[PDB]
């Protein structure tokens, strides 16, 4: 509660300062030289190479029975599946639509033979199964399977064969050196094996003797019985069945990069010694290298070539016909995580393989980081600019302001109260010293000059009395707690005279050179100089890490596992025998 | 190093100006109408169905021996499956806990039938296995197999038959047309095929002979010897077992969509034509139409509604009980990227299916981009509304000091050199050509009038002398480098008069109207009106494709990978046999 | 169109207010106690253990051939898979590279044996395979089988042996009791089942006598015919093959935790009750708690400790060698998701299993999130600071200039005309009412005193005539259309006197205090004193759920799938035969 004054010796010409000439403020040069364009995004392929072939096999049933007192006793009972010759294939079913009952196959090396019901040979007609749906398809000769009991006390014998047609959908992977079938059976040579065209460079475990390739081979279609469009074709006879399928050469089916996602405009800038893509339609930003990317290091990637050449000429002559027009031949990026970005770029009229990463959101940050952070710059910039301008401009009003009150305009700008005085066109200040303790001003009561009335003082009078003994000076209340040492303010007395001083927390109220009243500071109404800036901050978040789907879950969406079938089915002999009891 | 100077000829009131009126600022209303309340996400069930099921099935094998000189050779072993009929499961096991000696079954179209060791049937009790751990239990009747020699030279045959009894667990996936067991067979009927109830209409790939049902069927515990409860029991004979399960109906076990999350607080805003569900607990903002989903649109979607009801009366009763309130029936709306959020809105007290994607990450970054967006725009209003206020509070000083100095003023806020006079309530600006070269302008010593004592000049003069042979005009001095034609700035002499002037890159110091020294502009002490704001820019960042496990990774994770037991096993014949060598 | 003035009457002191002092702006202490350190990041391991081992069996197949007519006929043929006792193995096969023909065995509890083509017993070198490549190599004996036919009307049976050694590649996953073979077999016993080191009390679903140990075997290489080095073997007989692998302990091979990333520069901050570690490379911010982790409560983790350590102290030495000092020992946290910190603080010269989530974003958004924040957060307490300096900084001017006009400054400030007078060192305001309509002001033509010639006056004269017959008052345009109630404003007659007065919309000009013209508002030339702040706002986005592939995809990279084959192969006999026809 208590005020602090000030007393301020005379200055001296010793500090002497100036204002700054207006500081240049910097030129943001935020932008950058970017190029508009068309793009395809390529990705690696993982799935198997997926055709459809046919397997021409009998099944050659052989049943031991022991024809008992009052039943019928299987004591053996042999099934196995035999392979078709490519002969009697070539020669009878797509001749008559019929097959031989005879089975004809080698087992052990030797050159075997087996008859149905052990009868004369003939030639059955092959008829649909009776689930023939779509797709999944099958003809067969006999619904029946053979078997004789005899008289009692003798074992019999008995042979089914049934010749079987069907349409499997085969499926090859990487490096496409073997594939396999619906019906289990692993073939080991490549889809692509032949004679001609290179193809016999191809992988094969066979010997050749094994393997048939029929040129303009005319199939036979089992249903509408006609013959079919000419194709070359392979057949190869496998120990347990014969597999037939259409041929296709290798380089112009299968391909290690499928098309992902095409991208109408993407925006291509340049950043340290990188590329950047930036995919507003799909808020994707890839980053690549500078370097183009030679699509000869990667296997069998012929397709994507011509394939982005034709979509990317589609996609400009439908939307970019008539505003922009191209600038080149297309450019080949590697974007980061694996992908293979194809890029056209547009102007206004003005070996090994490729292992792509599972994500896209390492991209989606990247294109939202690179928003906010171009925008916030861009703000920041301004609000930098903008900032300069307004200090420039409050540069005149305080240079102009000085002649008018020097002294605190100097107090504000040095946060310390101080004398100024202009000495022309500079400035020199000296420091005010606090008044301190032991020091006791009295407040007078009137205005007015000793007997003169045409004249009053300005100010109100005090009287620092000392304690020190140092006597007692005689001088008048200044502005903000200044205690001037003088009583050199005067006025022409002035009629209905109202003022308001500050005297501490007090406004003292003098009315003709009188004291009248006081009021407290905290009473007098307020009036705010201030322009409210309530700037909220962001707080702390926490990410959860949130999955739709568990490992679990995702190894939950087939109808059999292999392993669970195969650890409960392994120990059958286990659980249901002994296996550690000898008999003697 | 050179000071340019100006030369400002008188003005006219040619071109006069004057200040704007102080600008209106945009009120921004961004803010938008949001609604809270309770929602549950539902995401698509990917597992499959899985109930338990039992097994009947007695092991039949055919041993055929060689009996030799000192040594016993097998020389045939046929293992088969075979199935129990349902009669002598309902009228021996579950009535004595017993099973039969006898196997009577179908092959080959016949009625066959085998005994245990070529003797009378008999009726065995069901024995636990050995590893009847928790959950995989089954009950066998015999440890051993039978098999005799005979006299050295003969072949003698034997057979073993072992009733085994297994507790299995199956599972089927969508549309529920087949279910495969842990025994690795499937059953070609949907799990809820029946007689009642318009189940009849399910799926069956076996003829209606093959099928029972047992309507209150009490199955029976062979561990407690005690029947259990009452059950409506499907039995079918596959060809190679009995299979047996508890009968129940599709539309109360069965349904495609599963709850993920149940979220307590969620705020639905209406954004261009679309919903938005903001979730801060997950920090995850899911972004839907405007429509709501019919769920008779997917199939078996009857579980989705009730379940939800249950759910979000109970959140709304324990945490939402005294605040808010309901305001009608629950809203269901399908989220984008696959998810159906169902939504109850709370106010305060003033066909086909769905497939869903892997990832909610692209809404955690939607989250977070609309938190940042939101914040920051709610921010830059406020900067921008701030702005307003503190320019239309500038313009009242720049308009009251106008008066004071309307030159300087008016050089600063056109960024030019002007000279400017006051006509009034307008103000009439003149351009200030600078003084040229070829000009030579020399510094007066003394500031006093010739003779006269009481008035000296206010500013110092100079003389510019010319060169093109012009003449020589003398002058003073003015203000910032400014060349008054004229010498007109007189004062009355004060006493002890000490000023200093800006010449060039000099303070020119006069003492008692005389030049006394001089000091360069770099020497004299500075003062900064000047406040700073040092704004830093956000610096690029390069994201890396990060991942936790690869595509190897999480196909490494299973005991057995079915291909590669099949690529190695499958050329066991080639690998061990000479399949092309012909014997004669 | 129409000017509205203003009537002020005369102020009273009844309204005083003032300026208030500068306001304090707060100090923000934004910044935390971070610590510098190197870590290394550690996942769940979810493959499983992989080793090599042997197998050794032999390959009996019994062919039963009927000899007819012209014929051969195979009336059965059962290939069965038999062990190799470890006797003929470690006294006959590392002892001199050969393998008997003799199968000796046990099936059906009888000691059985068999002889390849029923000759006398021989001991036959092991060849290797045709298709020993590298990796899978196989030794086997035979390339043939033997058959015979006999005489027409005879069955003959004969029989093959082939002894086959095959290295296999073993595979077990948690918790290690069992483990399966790339030939397809379940071996129910723990690869580290031995008889020292408390082996003994693995898991081994077999008896002991089945279980054989070679301590300190030296194994033979079947190519180099050289023995190997000394290594603990176990050989187990099951009951169709034997498996030999090297005896490793559990301690030392298998371990839960696997390293993921070693980070080399990361930050620890301590925010709220919990850790955060910032990782600058990676852009990843992992989030635990402030306990450390018991990696006793892990099972296997044994690695990891020793592992870590020998990591961090080869990163520390290799680049914080000479900048920084350690700490302390490693500290072990849980960061979320799963994952496990071992983090190493450094310093400047100055039981259950734990469960990883499939992801790196949930950390890579909380990074970027927190730097967004961060920075920004920064960047308004800037602003914040620089505003209040510039506020506190214009609290001057405005106090400074209140002498000069106070009653332009105080209608600024309070938004409202007003007339305010200076009573000393407050101020004292006062309400000025809008001038009403039916009122007509009429503007003199010249500002001469009547008669005077030099007086004049300084504002034009207005004669206000009312219209409600309260008379007609006479006075003079004062600033701002603000009308004065009399005329006091005078002034000494200037020369070549020119004004320019606002008169509603119009600058009236007056020449020689008469009036001359007038000009437009709208055609005055005009000065901006505005800074300008175009500030733009973020524009709403939405992301797209993107995929690179979708769950089908990742189900397609294999060669087979088992349920496919299932499905398709097990309706082998519905499809190709009628099950449900008898025969009578
Ligand atoms: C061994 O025995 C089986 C039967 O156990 C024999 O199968 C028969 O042969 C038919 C020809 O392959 C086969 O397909 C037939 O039916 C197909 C389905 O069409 C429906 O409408 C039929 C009435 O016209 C109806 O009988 C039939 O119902 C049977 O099939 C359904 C299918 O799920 C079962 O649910 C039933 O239980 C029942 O078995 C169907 O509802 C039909 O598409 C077939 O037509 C073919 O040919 C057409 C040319 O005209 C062509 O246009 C069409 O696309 C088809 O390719 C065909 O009519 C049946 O399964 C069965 N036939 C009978 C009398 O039901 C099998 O042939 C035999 N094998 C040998 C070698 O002996
Ligand atoms: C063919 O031969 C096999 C043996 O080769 C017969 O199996 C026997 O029959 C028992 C009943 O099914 C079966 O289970 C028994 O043991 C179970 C385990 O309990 C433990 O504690 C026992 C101490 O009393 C101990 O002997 C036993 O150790 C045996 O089993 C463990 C299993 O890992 C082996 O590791 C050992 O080598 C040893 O063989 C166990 O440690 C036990 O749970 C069973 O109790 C059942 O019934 C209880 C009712 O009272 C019930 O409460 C409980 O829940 C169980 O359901 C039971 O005691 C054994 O494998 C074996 N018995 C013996 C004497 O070892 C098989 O029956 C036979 N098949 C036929 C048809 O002939
Ligand atoms: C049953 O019959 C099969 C044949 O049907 C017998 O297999 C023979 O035995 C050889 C030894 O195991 C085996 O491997 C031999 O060839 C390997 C490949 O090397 C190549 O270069 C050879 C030039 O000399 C060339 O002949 C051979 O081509 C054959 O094999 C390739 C393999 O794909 C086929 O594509 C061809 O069609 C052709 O069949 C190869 O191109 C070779 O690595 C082997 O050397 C081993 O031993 C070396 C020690 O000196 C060692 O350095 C090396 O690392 C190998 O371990 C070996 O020469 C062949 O498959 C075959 N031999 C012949 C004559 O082709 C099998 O032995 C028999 N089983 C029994 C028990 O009777
Ligand atoms: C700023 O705004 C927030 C939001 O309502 C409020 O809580 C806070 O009190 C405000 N601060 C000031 C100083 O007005
Ligand atoms: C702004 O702050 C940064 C951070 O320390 C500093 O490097 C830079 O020099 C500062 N700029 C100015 C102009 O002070
Ligand atoms: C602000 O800048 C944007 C960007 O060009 C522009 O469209 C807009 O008109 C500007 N606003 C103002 C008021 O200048």
């Amino acid at each position: 509660t208590k005020p602090t004054f000030y007393v301020c010796p005379p200055p001296t010409g010793s500090t002497i300062v100036r204002l700054e000439p207006p500081r240049t403020c910097p030129d943001y040069h935020l932008g950058k030289n970017f190029t508009e364009g068309i793009a395809v995004v390529y990705k690696e392929n993982i799935a198997a190479y997926k055709f459809k072939a046919t397997v021409y096999y009998k099944d050659v049933i052989v049943s031991t029975a022991w024809a008992g007192s009052s039943y019928t006793q299987i004591t053996n009972r042999y099934a196995d599946r035999v392979p078709i010759p490519v002969s009697e294939i070539t020669d009878t079913i797509d001749k008559f639509g019929k097959c031989s009952s005879k089975a004809t196959y080698v087992r052990n090396n030797h050159k075997v033979e087996a008859f149905n019901e052990d009868k004369n040979p003939q030639d059955m007609p092959l008829i649909a199964s009776k689930y023939n749906s779509v797709g999944s398809k099958a003809w067969h000769t006999t619904n029946d399977t053979y078997m004789v009991a005899g008289t009692p006390g003798t074992y019999r014998t008995g042979t089914s064969v049934n010749c079987i047609i069907e349409e499997v959908e085969a499926r090859s992977i990487f490096p496409y050196d073997s594939f396999g079938l619906s019906t289990g059976d692993i073939i080991y040579m490549s889809p692509f094996f032949g004679l001609r065209d290179g193809a016999y460079r191809e992988h094969s475990n066979y010997a050749m003797d094994r393997f048939h390739q029929f040129e303009g081979y005319r199939q036979r279609d089992l249903d509408t019985r006609a013959l079919l469009e000419p194709a070359a074709r392979n057949f190869l006879v496998t120990p347990h069945l014969t597999v037939g399928w259409n041929w296709k050469p290798k380089r112009t089916e299968v391909c290690s990069l499928v098309k992902w996602r095409e991208v109408e405009d993407v925006v291509r800038d340049e950043y340290a010694h990188n590329f950047r893509f930036t995919m507003k339609t799909l808020s994707t930003t890839f980053i690549s290298e500078t370097n183009e990317f030679n699509l000869n290091q990667i296997h069998l990637s012929q397709c994507v070539k011509e394939e982005a050449r034709a979509i990317i000429n589609r996609i400009y002559t439908t939307r970019y016909n008539s505003s922009h027009v191209r600038t080149g031949d297309i450019q080949t990026y590697l974007a980061r995580g694996g992908f293979v970005v194809v890029f056209q770029p547009l102007l206004s009229n003005s070996n090994r393989t490729i292992t792509t990463t599972s994500s896209v959101e390492f991209a989606m940050l990247q294109f939202t980081y690179d928003h906010i952070q171009e925008h916030v710059n861009e703000m920041l910039a301004r609000i930098s600019s903008s900032w300069c301008q307004l200090q420039n401009r409050e540069r005149a009003l305080w240079s102009g302001l000085f002649p008018i009150n020097p002294s605190a305009l100097a107090s504000t700008i040095l946060d310390q109260r101080v004398k100024a005085r202009i000495l022309g066109d500079v400035i020199s200040v000296s420091n005010c010293p606090e008044l301190g303790s032991d020091t006791r001003i009295i407040l007078q009561n009137s205005m007015r000059v000793s007997g003169s009335t045409t004249r009053c003082y300005s100010r109100p009078l005090i009287s620092i009395v000392s304690l020190n003994g140092s006597g007692t000076v005689e001088g008048q209340l200044g502005t903000d707690n200044e205690l001037i040492m003088s009583r050199d303010l005067l006025e022409p007395c002035v009629a209905n005279h109202k003022r308001y001083f500050l005297f501490g927390h007090h406004y003292v109220y003098y009315e003709d050179y009188r004291y009248v009243r006081e009021i407290a500071v905290h009473d007098v109404g307020m009036i705010s100089t201030y322009v409210d800036l309530n700037l909220t901050l962001l707080k702390d978040r926490e990410f959860m890490p949130l999955q739709v789907y568990t490992r679990d879950e995702l190894r939950d969406t087939g109808l059999l596992d292999y392993s669970e079938i195969q650890r409960r089915n392994q120990m059958h002999s286990l659980r249901f025998y002994d296996i550690d009891k000898v008999v003697q």
